[PDB]
């Protein structure tokens, strides 16, 4: 029973949304799609930690219109080990909505590939769960 925080933007521009491939040995199933992302570290503010991420995975070259908190939801994952046995891990998600005024994407190495996707088409993109849940809470799927 541990827990973590992550901060979740979901970057639009001009009536698109960013999704990222994650990297070939990322998650449980690689090559899902995803909304970037990251934890909060001791002494910083939300809002920071969600620049530093955007900065880091997406680059410097992106500039943000502006960011404004939407909603938070949660999740529970249960990690298997080796011999069966399970651990609890209990996420809340605070989810921003992020304007980007340019689309100039310089990925990191926890990403593969990236696009702007039409509101229509991010349901048939094969998204992990997370984004998957946080997409469908927005009204976009």
């Amino acid at each position: 029973m541990r827990q973590r925080t992550i901060v979740c933007p979901l970057i639009q521009n001009d009536g698109c949304y960013l999704l990222c491939k994650m990297a070939d040995n990322r998650g449980v199933f690689p090559g899902q799609w995803a909304l970037s992302g990251g934890g909060v570290e001791p002494g910083e503010r939300i809002e920071e930690a969600l620049r530093r991420e955007i900065r880091e995975e997406l680059g410097e070259q992106l500039i943000l219109s502006d960011i404004t908190p939407w909603t938070f939801r949660d999740d529970i994952r249960i990690k298997t080990y080796a011999d069966g046995r399970q651990e609890e891990i209990y996420m809340i998600y605070l989810i921003f909505d992020c304007v980007s005024a340019n689309r100039d994407i310089c990925i990191n190495d926890e990403f593969q590939d990236y696009a702007w996707v039409a509101p229509a088409a991010l349901a048939l993109y094969d998204l992990n769960v997370a984004t998957r849940h946080t997409l469908a809470l927005k009204g976009l799927l």
